[PDB]
């Protein structure tokens, strides 16, 4: 359980990402399948992306880091209430996509090096605390969802 002061730390650095969900959410998704190429493998529309560069001219996949982000600050904002947020959501990568919960753990790392890099002022060590703390409990409580669907991990 996150305190309210933990959560108002979230909220806080996650309203510099609403300024610009376009942005933000293609800096988080090349870093992701940069640092991990096999996350991009899962991808059946993005497989083809070769280069940093032809990541960022994808509109595509621009307009996908805007579907990620906006289903991940509905439920951020939910402050730890996302029951009815998450099962959509956890039957949809667990069965549909396959997604296992390491790959959630990449992205998670993912978000936070791209909000140290464009937000160090607001990003400190109490922040990314507070972020690793709510991206904890979402891949917690995913886990979980996981394994009642008969995916597990
Ligand atoms: C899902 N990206």
């Amino acid at each position: 359980v996150l305190s309210e002061g933990e959560w108002q730390l979230v909220l806080h650095v996650w309203a510099k990402v609403e300024a610009d969900v376009a942005g933000h959410g293609q800096d988080i998704l090349i870093r992701l399948f940069k640092s991990h190429p096999e996350t991009l493998e899962k991808f059946d529309r993005f497989k083809h992306l070769k280069t940093e560069a032809e990541m960022k001219a994808s509109e595509d996949l621009k307009k996908h880091g805007v579907t990620v982000l906006t289903a991940l600050g509905a439920i951020l904002k939910k402050k730890g209430h996302h029951e009815a947020e998450l099962k959509p959501l956890a039957q949809s990568h667990a069965t549909k996509h396959k997604i296992p919960i390491k790959y959630l753990e990449f992205i998670s790392e993912a978000i936070i090096h791209v909000l140290h890099s464009r937000h160090p002022g607001d990003f400190g060590a109490d922040a990314q605390g507070a972020m690793n703390k709510a991206l904890e409990l979402f891949r917690k409580d995913i886990a979980a969802k996981y394994k009642e669907l008969g995916y597990q991990g």
